[PDB]
């Protein structure tokens, strides 16, 4: 068994790609690239396509559950909100790039222990007036779930106590922090 089953992730994950095109609605311009249920077609994949730091500003990529549209108006995503890293235009350099594949890990490993099922997706915003990760979790309103997931994530990509970060309803952004850790 061991020796040629590749190994099943927790979720099936679809990555999606987002390109700034003035032509288009923002919705027209959302695209899924390709979806994965294993650790060996993770890596097929990322290993694959440009890092995030490679990208022309005004690009997104979003990983998010099989199933569940990186927007605002998915019923998943409606009344839940974002766990956001935001970067300077320095740190595209230095810390884009890890950040991001340090946010792919922990979703694809189920890093919140039970609060995982609360998560979404992710998404990074590669920006020229600075770039973004964000996880995005159901309900904003779950304050133990919500808070779990944000002492975890800060963790994992290493913030030091001198930092804090917000957590935003997508409520709020669509027309603020919640939580802080
Ligand atoms: C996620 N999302 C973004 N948009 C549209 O795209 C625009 C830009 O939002 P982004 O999340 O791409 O963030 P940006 O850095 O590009 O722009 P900022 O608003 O943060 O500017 P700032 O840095 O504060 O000066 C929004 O204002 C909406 O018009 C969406 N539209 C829908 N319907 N659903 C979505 O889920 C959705």
């Amino acid at each position: 068994p061991e020796h040629y089953i590749k190994h099943p992730l927790q979720n099936r994950w679809a990555l999606w790609f987002f390109k700034n095109d003035k032509s288009k609605t923002w919705q027209a311009n959302l695209r899924l690239i390709s979806k994965f249920d294993t650790v060996e077609d993770f890596w097929a994949l990322y290993n694959h396509i440009q890092l995030s730091s490679n990208l022309m500003p005004g690009c997104d990529y979003s990983l998010f559950k099989d199933g569940i549209e990186p927007m605002w108006e998915d019923e998943k995503n409606k009344r839940g909100g974002r766990w956001l890293i935001t970067l300077n235009k320095q740190q595209r350099r230095s810390d884009l790039d890890r950040f991001w594949l340090e946010t792919l890990l922990c979703l694809i490993g189920e890093s919140f222990d039970d609060y995982s099922d609360d998560v979404c997706g992710a998404v990074v915003n590669v920006r020229a007036k600075g770039d973004k990760i964000a996880i995005w979790t159901t309900e904003c309103e779950n304050r133990d779930a919500v808070t779990h997931i944000g002492r975890v994530y800060k963790e994992r990509l290493g913030l030091p106590p001198k930092i804090v970060i917000g957590y935003q309803s997508h409520a709020d952004t669509a027309t603020k922090n919640r939580f802080v850790v």
